[PDB]
């Protein structure tokens, strides 16, 4: 019950993710290896209980070597059901979405902010339920509801909302909302649309400038492309909140493959 075997390595971040499975029960638990920040990790970890969330089991430290056994995700990344330059079929996307939001409305209910939403940080269990994954970046914004503004520039170019790159402090949530608008587009369009949200990105000022006849917004239904019109807005407090996202149109169209 106690003894566990890794038998597989599934990923790297770094830097490497093995399968560990119980030689009693055959349970299997995805134990993060790190050479051996870590801390903060461990401890946003613990706070964690909801089902759109990998949930963490424990953590052993062997010398400079870190352990960390977590929710086994046997469907891997969400990035790896994306076709490049296709997406995926709009009512798995939707699907994938209301997931997406569940977890994230959860964590900004207890105070904090993943800072690092994209697909490959976003894992399927058995049954193809996704699970917010990878805390490194998480921190706490809300705390005796207290709300702290962000300062520190951090995340993945592609999904970070242009606030950050611009302001010396900015409101957690508008961050995480738009990197979820940048997941959906990957999901529906197989692509990213930007290197990054700044003025000198040629991209960027083309949706600013409503030039959807072009990929990847060419590529999107206009019920969700009206959507990621209201998430992918500039002005993080003009953007829309998970509140109204739950009351957008697409969001709440029935689909059937
Ligand atoms: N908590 C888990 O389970 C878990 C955690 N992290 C993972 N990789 C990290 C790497 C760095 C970026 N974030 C994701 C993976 C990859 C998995 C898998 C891989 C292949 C297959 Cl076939 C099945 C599962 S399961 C899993």
């Amino acid at each position: 019950v106690e003894d566990w075997d890794l038998v597989q390595t599934l990923g790297e971040g770094a830097g490497e993710v093995q399968l560990a499975v119980n030689r009693v029960t055959e349970e299997a638990v995805a134990v993060k290896i790190v050479d051996m920040n870590i801390k903060k990790e461990i401890c946003i970890n613990k706070m964690l209980n909801h089902e759109n969330v990998v949930k963490f089991y424990g953590h052993r430290r062997e010398g400079n070597i870190q352990y960390l056994f977590l929710e086994y995700c046997s469907g891997g990344e969400l990035f790896d059901r994306i076709e490049p330059d296709i997406g995926m079929p709009e009512p798995d996307a939707q699907r994938f979405f209301h997931q997406l939001m569940a977890g994230v409305v959860y964590l900004h209910g207890i105070g904090i902010t993943h800072r690092d939403i994209k697909p490959e940080n976003l894992l399927l269990d058995e049954r193809d339920n996704l699970k917010i994954s990878d805390f490194g970046l998480a921190t706490v914004f809300r705390y005796n509801n207290r709300e702290r503004l962000l300062n520190k520039m951090c995340g993945t170019l592609p999904y970070v909302a242009p606030e950050l790159l611009k302001r010396r402090e900015f409101h957690a949530e508008p961050v995480d909302v738009w990197s979820c608008g940048i997941v959906l587009t990957a999901m529906l369009a197989g692509e990213l649309p930007w290197d990054q949200p700044s003025d000198s990105c040629q991209e960027y000022s083309d949706w600013k400038e409503k030039k959807t006849y072009l990929n990847p917004w060419k590529k999107i239904d206009s019920a969700p492309l009206a959507l990621l019109h209201k998430i992918l807005v500039e002005n993080p407090s003009a953007r829309i909140t998970i509140p109204d996202i739950k009351k957008d149109r697409w969001y709440n169209k029935p689909l059937k493959k």
